[PDB]
């Protein structure tokens, strides 16, 4: 009844044209939520699946449950029964759920902590098929033959071997300033670094640079390291190559001790096609109703060579929804990024598309209502468990109401990534001479967004040449030493890196993201150990020594990043709806804008200094430098006086006031009004 007028219609009048689609979508959501409440005691109860599935201790007994309707026989095997499951046969209920209850022996659990287990089943009268339980919380590999392969590990450490959280979740910041990181490649050494090494060495740097949030990639277990965490095998398992689940808790608690929020990459967009180690091992040709995945084309993602979930399946909803609670409750995360949302939103998965902005592309028979219902239930659940959670969507398409609350009719995400921004910088840096850069085009890319929804801006992210390397290339290996004066190319590259980051932050959105190393213009690119590079770890690491060495110039880019984040912390401009681009000067290559209380002046001209350049502002009074890219501490030339007063003159009777500034070439300066 109330689904006749969704709040989203008042927010965007164009949406009402697609009332039929939203009618269908919202009713599907309501129906599914009602089913969950009727049969499973609500979303909060339904998402406690990990206390029911996998291996769990109960009074005097151990219970193991596994959903496998396609099997006719099933047993639990492991080191505990010498890999013979004859005395540990499971029984199958009418819903295709297999169970076994194993009595304690002298009050001791039958399956020792840190011991290997497998789900053993037979289908169609064939040989035993042995898989890792779908709800396993840890899975290890032996670096001798295969890889790998992986072993499911019962993780239930005794009291003195458990990590106990000491610190509370910090509060939700006014704007997320996000440091995106991958633990494995976070060390200096050409090796897989560990959770504890990241916590102890990298977390302090993140805090020192004034980030308030960590986006932690590659946590969900993945057998293929080069997948960057995207191709998940064991959804409930902390990736073992960097340590144990207790090591991850240590990392999260340490982040919290430093006042940092932690979000985890949630990959619910697909599953690895790895048959031996992952969920795909449960597909034995059965109907989709009896699988994690669709069948035929709908079951396969061509681009990711991966399997695609049937989001309408009861057990798939239990699995995924419980997975969210698992990470949130057990590991104390402050939220998540859902990766591959674009693929989830459409049956074509947005592959090599192509989105025009026409609403017909968003609301049609290509819209995946199954997946949207799941994400709606997910967002309703997560924000109920943790009201201050931040949930980010990775969506390139620009789907309307993706980031409006479920109660409005939206999908329920808090932020989307501003995924169009990095493409603009790449094209400009690779293909366009500095003199042909359009100031309006830069502004368009940064500002052409949905203003009823929040976004996280970033100049570059993982996936290859960095902005700094596009700017400076081979010259970085010699030119970054302060032992000789900077060349014109080094001076240009350092200047523009700061400017590109700063305009992206200030104009691009309502939050900011930076990938590990890019804050100081880390050289080269990221390359994981693959077959095509002969399993090299050379570019699968971070050269912290570059930023730690005082006789290098990376410190200059790092200092600016620190100051930029500190500036946001002081003035709160990311969380301000006041955004006015007052000057786009194509001839002079100048952009002037206001964000919140700050007036920003960007001079992209290669060589020209503008004395007494008139810039518009809102409030009259006395202005001074708030942040100056040309300061010597940021490796600039020190041409802009920080103690210089800039008095305003009245305008009118398109800004009401103005002052005059000095603007040297390739500089960005933010000015504030003196109280």
């Amino acid at each position: 009844e109330e689904v006749d007028h969704l709040p989203i219609y008042d927010l965007d009048p164009k949406l009402e044209e697609f009332k039929d689609h939203f009618n269908y979508r919202i009713k599907r959501y309501l129906d599914q939520k009602c089913l969950i409440e009727k049969h499973e005691g609500g979303l909060e109860e339904f998402s406690k699946g990990y206390l029911k599935f996998g291996i769990n201790t109960v009074d005097g007994a151990t219970i193991y449950r596994e959903w496998a309707p396609a099997a006719q026989e099933a047993q639990l095997i492991g080191e505990f029964n010498n890999w013979n499951g004859a005395k540990h046969k499971m029984e199958k209920d009418k819903f295709g759920i297999w169970s076994i209850k194993i009595s304690h022996v002298n009050g001791k659990p039958a399956i020792p902590h840190n011991s290997k287990v497998k789900f053993r089943f037979r289908h169609g009268g064939g040989a035993w098929v042995d898989r890792i339980p779908a709800w396993i919380r840890y899975a290890t590999f032996d670096a001798s033959k295969f890889g790998a392969p992986y072993d499911g590990v019962h993780w239930d450490p005794p009291a003195c071997e458990r990590y106990v959280f000491k610190h509370p979740r910090p509060p939700k910041p006014d704007a997320p300033r996000i440091y995106e990181a991958h633990v494995g490649m976070s060390g200096e050494e050409p090796e897989v670094s560990t959770y504890r090494e990241f916590a102890d060495n990298v977390l302090p740097r993140i805090r020192a640079n004034n980030y308030n949030t960590v986006q932690l990639m590659a946590i969900m277990e993945h057998s293929y390291y080069a997948s960057f965490g995207y191709h998940v095998t064991n959804f409930f398992a902390v990736s073992s190559r960097s340590g144990t689940p207790e090591d991850l808790k240590y990392l999260v608690d340490k982040a919290h001790s430093l006042g940092l929020r932690v979000l985890m990459d949630v990959v619910h967009s697909h599953a690895s096609n790895n048959v031996t180690d992952g969920l795909n091992g449960y597909d034995v040709g059965q109907n989709t109703h009896e699988s994690y995945f669709h069948t035929g084309d709908r079951g396969y993602h061509k681009l990711w060579d991966s399997r695609l979930f049937n989001y309408a399946n009861w057990e798939v909803l239990r699995f995924l929804l419980s997975n969210l609670r698992y990470w949130m409750d057990e590991f104390m995360f402050d939220g998540f990024r859902f990766d591959g949302v674009t693929s989830m939103l459409y049956h074509h998965h947005g592959i090599n598309k192509g989105f025009t902005g026409n609403y017909k592309e968003y609301f049609s028979l290509d819209t995946d209502v199954d997946a949207i219902v799941y994400m709606m239930l997910a967002n309703h659940l997560m924000h109920k468990l943790l009201p201050e959670a931040t949930i980010v969507a990775e969506d390139v398409s620009g789907m309307p109401v993706l980031c409006r609350p479920v109660d409005e009719g939206g999908v329920g995400f808090d932020f989307r990534l501003a995924m169009a921004i990095p493409d603009r910088w790449i094209d400009y840096l690779k293909n366009k001479e500095d003199r042909k850069w359009s100031m309006s085009e830069i502004v368009q890319t940064l500002t052409n967004r949905r203003y009823t929804e929040k976004c996280i801006a970033y100049a570059e992210s993982h996936d290859d040449k960095t902005i700094a390397f596009l700017l400076m290339d081979k010259e970085m290996y010699t030119g970054m030493s302060d032992l000789q004066p900077a060349s014109p190319t080094i001076n240009r590259g350092i200047a523009l890196q700061k400017m590109i980051h700063f305009i992206t932050m200030a104009l691009g959105g309502d939050g900011y993201l930076n990938f590990m190393g890019n804050e100081f213009g880390h050289p080269e690119w990221i390359d994981f150990p693959r077959e095509g590079n002969n399993w090299s770890y050379d570019k699968c690491r971070r050269q912290w020594s570059l930023v730690d060495t005082d006789h290098l110039r990376y410190k200059y880019m790092n200092a600016f990043d620190q100051a930029m984040n500190a500036l946001e912390e002081e003035f709160s401009f990311l969380s301000s709806s006041k955004q006015i681009v007052s000057d786009m000067n194509e001839k002079d290559k100048v952009i002037v804008f206001e964000r919140g209380d700050l007036v920003f002046v960007f001079n992209f001209h290669p060589n020209k200094t503008y004395k007494g350049y008139k810039v518009g502002c809102d409030l009259p009074g006395k202005y001074r430098v708030a942040l100056d890219s040309d300061a010597l501490v940021f490796g600039g030339h020190g041409r802009v006086g920080h103690d210089v007063d800039h008095f305003t003159s009245p305008e009118g009777m398109n800004r009401p006031n103005s002052f005059k500034v000095l603007s040297p070439p390739r500089t960005c300066v933010a000015y504030y009004r003196v109280d």
